[PDB]
C-alpha cells in the first residue's frame, strides 16, 4: 500500500441562514453549478478529505454529520470517517476522510476565536481544525466575519484577531501564528466582503449578474481590493471568481437578489456580494493547485448559496533513516551565506534568530545580528556568514529537499519576533550557494524581509 505524494482536499461554506437543508445536497460535494467547475467523469471520485464550514448553522453536530455522512456515501459508496467536529455559537467546521486515510492522520487539533468587544462580542468569529497528514501539516479555518457594507475595516480586524488568536498545530511553533505553522491552510467562511457601488446601481448591479459579467463588480470587491491594498489577507491566494455573488438571495428561488432594505437588515441594503470565499497558503514550492471554485444552483434553502473550491495539494510520507528520527545524520547540513533581515521597525534593540523545522530536533537560536542604517531609514541586521550551520535528522535528499525552514527575528530585550518567513529547501542544487528570500510578517502584517544565501549538503 504506496503512501500519497498527492491528495484532493473539498471545502464547502454555507451560510445556511438559520434554516435546515434541503433533502438533497450532493450538488455541493460534486462541485457542480456556477464558475470552476468540476468534470462530470470525476463525479463518483472520492475526495481523500472534505472539510465543510458552515455559518448560521441551525442543526445539532449529530444531525449535520447524518446529512454530511449519508451525500458523501450516496455520491461515492465509500463511508467516511469524522476526523474532527468543532463549533462556536452556530459557526461550524466538519472534517471527513476516506476510511483509508485513518492511521495517516494525528494531532487533531480545535480551536475557536471570539471576535469584537461587548456590543459585538456574541456571534462572530471562527472555527479551525488542523493535524498531520503523513508528514504535511493542513489547517483549516471557517469564520463568520463582521457584516455589513461599510464595516469592511472590522471585518480586516476580525481576521486579525483570528490568525493570532486561534491555536492549531505544533504549540512547539511559538513564535508563528497559524500562516506559518501549516504546509496548507485554507481559510474559508462567509467573509462578508461586499461589492462596493452607490445603493442607486443595485438593479443595474443586477442586470450585470444576469449577463455573467462579473468585471465590473470584482473590481468593487472589497477583499479583492483590501487585499490588493494588504490590508487582510496578505500572503494567501484566492482562485478567478467565475460564479455570480452568493447573497443575498430570496430563500426557495435563486431568481432573485434581496437587496432591499428592511427592518430585519437593521435598514441596510445587501448589494449582490461574494461574501462566501475559500482563500489558501501554502508553504513555497509546495504543490497545490485549485481544481474547482464555484457555487450551487439547486439549494435554495438560505439566502446563500453554498460554494465550494477544490485542491490536488502535495503530501510528504512520514520519513525513517537508520538516524534520524532521535538522532542527526552529519551527511545533512544547512548553511547561510550574506544573510540579512531588513525590518521596518523604528526600534533601536539588537536582534538574533530563531530557526524552526521539523527536519531539526529542536529550534536553533543564532547570535546577535550587527544593525546598519539602511540608505532610506530602514534598520538592516546583518548575520553576515555568522548565522549557525544546521544540522537535519535525515540527509537523504528526497526528504530534505521537501522541508521548510521557519525564521524569526526576535529582540534581545523582549524575546518577542518582529517578523516571521518560511524558506524551502527545495533548491535547484544542492552544495552550491543560492540565494534565498522570504517576506517577513508579524501578526500577519509586512514587518520587513531576510535574504541571503543558502548552501545545502545532502547524501547524495
Ligand atoms: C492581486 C493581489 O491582491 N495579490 C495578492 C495580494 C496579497 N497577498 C497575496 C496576493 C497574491
Amino acid at each position: 500500500q504506496p503512501e500519497p505524494d498527492m491528495i484532493t482536499i473539498f471545502i464547502g461554506t454555507w451560510n445556511m441562514g438559520n434554516a435546515p437543508p434541503p433533502k438533497k445536497i450532493t450538488s455541493w460535494f460534486l462541485s457542480k453549478g456556477q464558475g470552476k467547475t468540476r468534470d462530470d467523469s470525476a463525479d463518483y471520485i472520492p475526495h481523500d478529505i472534505y472539510v465543510i464550514g458552515t455559518q448560521e448553522d441551525p442543526l445539532s453536530e449529530k444531525e449535520w454529520l447524518e446529512i454530511l455522512k449519508h451525500s458523501l456515501q450516496e455520491i461515492t459508496s465509500v463511508t467516511f470517517k469524522t476526523v474532527a467536529i468543532h463549533t462556536l455559537w452556530n459557526i461550524r467546521i466538519v472534517v471527513l476522510a476516506k476510511p483509508e486515510h485513518e492511521n495517516r492522520i494525528s494531532h487533531i487539533c480545535t480551536d475557536n476565536v471570539k471576535t469584537g468587544i461587548a456590543n459585538t462580542l456574541g456571534n462572530k468569529g471562527a472555527v479551525g481544525v488542523s493535524f498531520m497528514f503523513n508528514g504535511t501539516s493542513l489547517g483549516f479555518v471557517n469564520s463568520h466575519l463582521t457584516s455589513g457594507s461599510e464595516k469592511k475595516l472590522r471585518r480586516n480586524q476580525n481576521y486579525m484577531n483570528i490568525l493570532r488568536f486561534l491555536a492549531l498545530g505544533d504549540k512547539k511553533l511559538s513564535p508563528f501564528n497559524i500562516t506559518h505553522r501549516f504546509t496548507h491552510l485554507f481559510w474559508f467562511g462567509d467573509l462578508n466582503y461586499r461589492v462596493d457601488l452607490p445603493t442607486w446601481e443595485a438593479e443595474t448591479i443586477i442586470q450585470k449578474i444576469k449577463q455573467q459579467q462579473y468585471a465590473d463588480l470584482l473590481s468593487h470587491d472589497q477583499l479583492l481590493t483590501e487585499r490588493r491594498e494588504q490590508k487582510v489577507f496578505l500572503h494567501f491566494e484566492e482562485e478567478e471568481i467565475t460564479f455570480a455573488p452568493t447573497y443575498r438571495f430570496e430563500r426557495l428561488t435563486r431568481d432573485k437578489y434581496a437587496y432591499t432594505k428592511q427592518k430585519a437588515t437593521g435598514m441596510k441594503y445587501n448589494l449582490p456580494s461574494w461574501c462566501d470565499r475559500v482563500l489558501w497558503k501554502s508553504y513555497p514550492l509546495v504543490h497545490v493547485v485549485c481544481q474547482s471554485y464555484g457555487s450551487t444552483s439547486d439549494i435554495m434553502t438560505s439566502d446563500h448559496s453554498p460554494v465550494f473550491a477544490t485542491f490536488e495539494a502535495g503530501v510528504t510520507s512520514q520519513f525513517v533513516s537508520k538516524n534520524g528520527p532521535g538522532t542527526v545524520d552529519s551527511q545533512g547540513q544547512i548553511e547561510f551565506l550574506r544573510c540579512y533581515a531588513t525590518l521596518k521597525t523604528k526600534s533601536q534593540t539588537k536582534f538574533y534568530l530563531e530557526f524552526h523545522s521539523s527536519c531539526l530536533e529542536s529550534f536553533v537560536k543564532s547570535q546577535e545580528g550587527e544593525n546598519e542604517e539602511g540608505s532610506e531609514g530602514e534598520l538592516v541586521v546583518k548575520f553576515g556568514e555568522t548565522l549557525p550551520k544546521l544540522k537535519p535528522i535525515i540527509s537523504d535528499p528526497e526528504y530534505l529537499l521537501d522541508q521548510h525552514i521557519l525564521i524569526s527575528i526576535k529582540s534581545s530585550d523582549s524575546d518577542e519576533s518582529y517578523g516571521e518567513g518560511c524558506i524551502a529547501l527545495r533548491l535547484e542544487a544542492t552544495e552550491t550557494q543560492l540565494p534565498i528570500y522570504t517576506p517577513l510578517t508579524h501578526h500577519g502584517e509586512l514587518t520587513g524581509h531576510f535574504q541571503g544565501e543558502i548552501k545545502l549538503q545532502t547524501s547524495q
